[PDB]
RNA sequence: CCGCCGCGUGGGACCGCGCAGCGGGCGCGGCGCGCCGCGGCAGCCCCGAGGAGAGCGGGCGGGGGCACCGGUACCGGCCG
């Protein structure tokens, strides 16, 4: 119930010639241009995945002003067990904090296959992590590192940064 | 202030244990035993230790057990 979400949708119906979004989300960048998350649900997130780069692209280029990104709406439970008083509720695993961050990073980066994590602790600067990239691809990617690393950050407070190995 | 392996409040890093869905309606103030939509949930499996065990393939070796079998040599006997 937002002005993007109608002009996204009537696109969504030019497209075909069954599947639907549940909202979407804008977070700005450094530079004038932002970027647009869409919150798939999550039975559907393979539904969204098999041609989805060509969906993005074509995105793009029907309305111009930012990039957009597809992720699925997970959800984080804050207790491994519950207890009701008389037996106790084990939490899945699936719905911990760590799983859904490497969950949502592997997502915002889904066509490209992430190789390696690694986190840095400088002595003063807040630890950040750093991913490594395959080394076939880069041109395609190299111009949306900025907007990876906003938006990871405004999901996840963790900050980052990328290159190539 | 000083004879406490017990009692209460707090913290909860470290050390160890938690198999048996949830939420709403019937339903009484609350809790149970039950009856109901699944119509509300992302319903319900960390990874796979230069730990271990099992498996396939490859060659390796005076490793083990059973039967079988050759060769001089020591000894004894016999012909010359």
């Amino acid at each position: 119930l937002s002005e993007l979400e109608k002009q996204v949708a009537g696109t969504l119906l030019k497209l075909e010639d069954t599947l639907y979004i549940s909202s979407v989300k804008e977070i700005a960048v450094d530079g004038d241009k932002k970027a647009a998350v869409v919150y798939v649900p999550y039975p559907m997130l393979q539904s969204f995945q098999k041609n989805s780069e060509a969906l993005i692209l074509k995105l793009e280029k029907n309305h111009s002003g930012h990039r957009f990104i597809i992720v699925a709406n997970r959800t984080i439970m804050k207790n491994a067990y519950v207890f009701t008083g008389k037996k106790s509720i084990r939490r899945p695993r699936s719905r911990t904090m760590t799983s859904v961050y490497n969950c949502i990073l592997d997502d915002i980066c889904y066509p490209i296959h992430v190789i390696g994590k690694r986190t840095l602790y400088p002595a003063g600067s807040n630890p950040r992590l750093q991913v490594v990239l395959p080394k076939a691809v880069y041109n395609e990617v190299s111009e949306r590192t900025k907007t990876y690393s906003a938006v990871y950050k405004a999901l996840t407070e963790r900050d980052t940064e990328f290159i190539f190995m």
